[PDB]
């Protein structure tokens, strides 16, 4: 909320640039004045008290991966230090390179190479099984929630080292916690049906994200729920019966079918970019199928009966890491 470079902090921090911008403010590259001139990106978070407090969450969030995992073995973003700023809150991070979004943004959204998806892939699933064993939901994972350690290039752009982080802990829940509904292109299905999340909801996000990695595209590009139910249909199958029939939210759900007209306009749009997963494939070598095997198993319908990143890791897809 109006900043601009050349500024400085706390008495502390020179804004050189900003890294990006989003709805609870933004992300700026700043010079450590008083530790040696260090770079690190600052997140200075908007003065209304919905983000205050978001922020203010994944402060203790913050501090607790960092005091059990202080080595960043598990590859959660690390915090150095937080203040207050003329009533913003600044967190600040150790400085990384660009997000994976960002990364494929600028290289014409062409897709990643098999063999870094792989070590992304076991990275991320890596990184969040950590969360999970310590009772934590992310439920904001998405290809701007993962950065390259260094996002350096040769040039049609390839990534020199694919290693990885995970960021924005706004959002994420202990088990022991009221669980929310905030609002969002990788949602899982348990989640637009009101019916509960937890981990499960998580590894969806990675499913998506996979697919991301792969085409250079999203396969649900739509912040709309009944468009997206949709889309989750023609790729993945029928909804099951009977999570249809204990939701709350049963609002387009007609004669216990998805009240969705295939016949208007707008699902002539949602049939013309929509196949079934498995037709999404550009070889059909076997490595690219384990992988497809595992991304069938993360979107898995029933969260009940989804696979867990515990699992997940010991997969087919990267024994070549092995
Ligand atoms: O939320 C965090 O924990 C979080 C933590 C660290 C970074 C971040 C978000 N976002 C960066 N980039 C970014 C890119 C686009 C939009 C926005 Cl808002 C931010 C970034 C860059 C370099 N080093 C650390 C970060």
């Amino acid at each position: 909320l109006i900043c601009q470079s050349g500024d400085v902090l706390s008495a502390r921090y020179e804004i050189v640039d900003t890294l990006g911008e989003g709805a609870f403010g933004k992300v700026v590259e700043c010079i450590d004045h008083k530790a040696g001139g260090r770079h690190v990106a600052v997140k200075i978070v908007k003065n209304v008290d919905r983000y205050c407090e978001a922020a203010r969450s994944e402060i203790q969030v913050l501090e607790h991966l960092n005091t059990t995992d202080p080595n960043s073995t598990f590859r959660c973003v690390q915090m150095l230090e937080w203040f207050e700023h003329h009533g913003h809150i600044c967190i600040v991070f150790e400085l990384l390179g660009l997000s994976t979004y960002d990364f494929i943004k600028e290289n014409g959204f062409l897709p990643f190479r098999l063999d870094h998806i792989r070590k992304m892939a076991y990275q991320i699933c890596k990184s969040v099984n950590f969360l999970h064993s310590n009772k934590l939901t992310h439920t904001d994972l998405k290809p701007e929630n993962i950065l390259f350690v260094q996002s350096d290039y040769t040039e049609e752009r390839t990534l020199i080292n694919p290693d990885i982080k995970v960021v924005d802990f706004g959002s994420a829940t202990y088990d022991d916690e009221h669980h929310s509904t905030l609002v969002r292109h990788y949602r899982a299905p348990e989640v637009i049906l009101a019916l509960g999340w937890s981990q499960p909801c998580d590894v969806w996000s990675i499913g998506c994200i996979l697919i991301e990695y792969y085409l250079g595209f999203t396969v649900f590009p739509t912040h709309d729920s009944k468009e997206h139910l949709a889309m989750m249909e023609r790729i993945l199958g029928p909804l099951p019966k009977h999570m249809i029939q204990k939701t709350r939210k049963r609002k387009y759900f007609h004669h216990d079918r998805l009240d969705w007209d295939e016949h208007s306009s707008a699902g002539r749009y949602v049939s013309r970019a929509c196949k079934p997963l498995k037709e999404f494939m550009l070889s059909q070598d076997v490595e690219h199928e384990r992988l497809f095997d595992l991304i069938q198993k993360m979107l898995e319908y029933d969260p009940a009966k989804r696979i867990t990143l515990r699992e997940a890791l010991k997969h087919p897809f990267f024994d070549l890491l092995k």
